[PDB]
């Protein structure tokens, strides 16, 4: 099913990517000239359980197609070690990439980056996978600034995590949506740490409270009244990912709506006589 990709034709060029069972390089495939792919390893050694999660990933991938959710190439199963191949993300992680370029992309482009990431979710959600670890550190941004979901599979990161799940692993697409909301807050805050320095007890304590991130810096209004709708306690109440892409699109498509932001509350005070 999988298309199954020669060694001869794999080029392995750079370590990416943190390494236990194997690495993630960037690459060269031959397939015409050679592209450039993304090419994760096994390494000798592993075992069934690792086998089945490894060329797992690769079967969940293989069976998507969608401008927003990364795409495979194929797999090495026959020879070792055993490969997945992919398309390359040239910028890498979104949340690396948005604090090494701080400040340098206008309000539209963070906004499309997010209906980007929206539109791969309900592809998912309709599909009928629940993520469970959506964040920014599993998005991946090319060249053309697409952003696309990455890091699949099954077998808790606690400030991403919605309630319910956290409470009695309820994970569903509803707690993919209070997911994404954290994720849009990562984005218009250029990468911020959720909650900052607060620990995970403490965060789950001020969630079950009631208290919820506050506004980025130049946002607009209607992108901190969704991110707050994805946040709501009672799962039935937030929106699906049909909802959320629907409205993005609105705004992108009608710009002067990102205009008008919501009141940023200041940490500090400065006056000047
Ligand atoms: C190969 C594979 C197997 C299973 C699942 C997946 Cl999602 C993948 N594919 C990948 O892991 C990746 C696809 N594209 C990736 N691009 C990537 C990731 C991390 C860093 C970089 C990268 O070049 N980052 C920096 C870019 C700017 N400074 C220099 C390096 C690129 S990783």
């Amino acid at each position: 099913f999988t298309t199954e990709i020669h060694p001869s034709c794999v080029t392995r060029q750079k370590v990416i990517g943190a390494g236990e069972f194997g690495e993630v390089y960037k690459g060269m495939l031959k397939t015409k000239k050679e592209v450039p792919v993304a090419i994760k390893t096994l390494k000798a050694g592993y075992t069934e359980k690792q086998r089945v999660d490894f060329l797992g990933e690769a079967g969940i991938m293989g069976q998507f197609s969608h401008h927003n959710i990364i795409r495979l190439e194929g797999v090495i199963s026959k020879y070792k070690p055993m490969m997945i191949i992919t398309e390359y993300m040239e910028n890498g992680a979104l949340d690396k990439f948005l604090r090494e370029k701080d400040g340098e992309f206008s309000v539209l482009q963070l906004v499309g980056m997010l209906r980007g990431i929206a539109a791969g979710m309900k592809y998912l959600a309709n599909m009928n996978y629940v993520h469970r670890d959506l964040a920014a550190r599993n998005i991946l941004v090319n060249s053309n600034l697409v952003c696309k979901v990455s890091d699949f599979g099954l077998s808790i990161p606690i400030r991403w995590t919605a309630p319910e799940a956290i409470s009695y692993r309820k994970f569903t697409s509803a707690s993919d949506v209070w997911s994404f909301g954290i994720v849009m807050w990562e984005v218009m805050t250029y990468g911020e740490r959720p909650y900052w320095e607060l620990s995970n007890h403490e965060v789950m304590k001020a969630i079950n409270d009631g208290f919820r991130l506050p506004t980025p810096m130049d946002c607009p209004s209607a992108i901190y009244q969704l991110m707050m709708q994805c946040w709501q306690q009672e799962r039935a109440r937030r929106p699906k990912f049909a909802d959320i892409v629907s409205i993005l699109d609105k705004l992108i498509r009608a710009p002067d709506s990102l205009k008008t932001l919501a009141d940023f509350d200041p940490r500090v005070s400065i006056r000047l006589p």
